[PDB]
């Protein structure tokens, strides 16, 4: 969704990597 894709920046953080 549109507002899922917030979600996608949290990848660049250390917590998603």
């Amino acid at each position: 969704r549109s507002k899922d894709l917030r979600h996608a920046f949290r990848s660049m953080f250390p917590s998603s990597e």
